């Protein structure tokens, strides 16, 4: 089966932010608006926003599973492709199959799903620092879009789910994903030909 993509709000007014990180060569994570797509470097830290207009309740949780978006490919099982997955590159809790992390929080949980066999990465859901207007999660993405094996070229979304303490839907939204080498370079090519259309 697939996951559901569709953008939920829910009763505590779920949803995403980016920061504006601008397409310099240099940037290693930049989101675009336009295209509702996050481009970022192999492994590098993607801060995403979580923001809501009401309190949800103590143990909630936030989780992130990516599918592929094309509709050929979506019942495909998302995951690192065969050299990633054999790096050794554990940060000592995530599975070495899994494409998305959070890094650095050590109440992350990973799960591969019994019954789907997708993967997932699920982390408490925390109000901001004091003095900050939200809470930011750092995912990192470890395959490259076009490794061969493994998403081989076919883009991805991420789907972030607000969930309660029984895994129970609160809220949804999701992003394209595209992982690679230049993407400041990358989004200004994409957005110019989005424009084009
Ligand atoms: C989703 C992260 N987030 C927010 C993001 C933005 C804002 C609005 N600021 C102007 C408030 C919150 C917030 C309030 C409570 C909790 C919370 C309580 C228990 C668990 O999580 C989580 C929260
Ligand atoms: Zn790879």
């Amino acid at each position: 089966s697939v996951p559901s993509q569709k953008t939920y709000q829910g009763s505590y007014g779920f949803r995403l932010g980016f920061l504006h990180s601008g397409t310099a060569k240099s940037v290693t994570c930049t989101y675009s608006p336009a295209l509702n797509k996050l481009f970022c470097q192999l492994a590098k830290t993607c801060p995403v926003q979580l923001w809501v207009d009401s309190t949800p309740p103590p143990g909630t949780r936030v989780r992130a599973m990516a599918i592929y978006k094309q509709s050929q490919h979506m019942t495909e099982v998302v995951r690192r492709c065969p050299h990633h997955e054999r790096c050794s590159d554990s940060d000592g809790l995530a599975p070495p199959q899994h494409l998305i992390r959070v890094e650095g929080n050590l109440r992350a949980e990973y799960l591969d799903d019994r019954n789907t066999f997708r993967h997932s990465v699920v982390v408490p859901c925390e109000p901001p620092e004091v003095g900050s207007d939200c809470t930011t999660i750092h995912y990192n993405y470890m395959c490259y879009s076009s490794c061969m094996g493994g998403m081989n070229r076919r883009p991805i979304l991420t789907i972030i789910t607000l969930e309660d303490s029984s895994g129970n839907l609160l809220g949804r939204d999701s992003f394209e994903v595209r992982v690679c080498a230049c993407p400041g370079r990358d989004r200004r090519t994409e957005e110019e030909n989005l424009r084009k259309k």
